[PDB]
């Protein structure tokens, strides 16, 4: 299944981590480069945009 992480909403995280990220937004359908907190958010979490439109949509 990959609708399963693909259903939380991205977050900033207010733990020991500043990055670049992507997740999918289940307002649009879309891959939105987010900020990652590094710790372990919700679950919707991709490193690459193409990942995570392969793995929700694809």
């Amino acid at each position: 299944i990959q609708g399963n992480i693909c259903s939380e909403p991205k977050k900033v995280g207010r733990c020991r981590g500043s990055f670049p990220r992507f997740y999918f937004d289940s307002e649009t359908g879309k891959c939105t480069p987010f900020i990652y907190g590094g710790c372990g958010g919700n679950g919707n979490n991709f490193e690459t945009l193409h990942a995570c439109r392969a793995i929700c949509r694809a």
